[PDB]
């Protein structure tokens, strides 16, 4: 057989402001006018200080210039953004904030609301035991 691959990425920059953002970012669309935001806190090692809050900003796929500012609590890992329209794409982003100032922002995640009020249901799966 055979194979071949390579890769290496890192950074050696220091500063007062934090250079780490929340992971596991998700957008649980609650309604055609509202959207639930679920994000997880960054690693501790990176955390250059205690978090005071997050800055959730979003814009319209048609109007990027138009952005909305939203500040939540520090111990808040979820925010509900209401005031949207049905059948319309919207970009959301979450950023961490600390006493040092502001932090990085999460990629631009686009979410399309529900053309109407339709609730979907899902079913779980089977799980087998084990030993060791």
């Amino acid at each position: 057989g055979s194979s071949g691959s390579s890769g290496d990425v890192a950074v050696r920059t220091l500063s007062d402001v934090p250079s780490a953002a929340p992971q596991n970012l998700s957008l649980e669309v609650r309604n055609s006018k509202s959207i639930m935001i679920h994000w997880q806190p960054p690693a501790p090692a990176t955390q250059n200080g205690q978090i005071t809050g997050y800055k959730i900003r979003y814009r319209k796929a048609s109007r990027k210039s138009d952005v909305t500012e939203t500040l939540v609590s520090g111990t808040q890992l979820s925010q509900l953004i209401e005031g949207l329209d049905r059948g319309t794409e919207y970009n959301f982003r979450v950023a961490a904030l600390t006493i040092n100032g502001t932090g990085p922002a999460t990629d631009w995640l686009s979410a399309e609301t529900f053309e109407s009020d339709l609730d979907e249901t899902r079913v779980p799966e089977v799980s087998g035991p084990s030993s060791g």
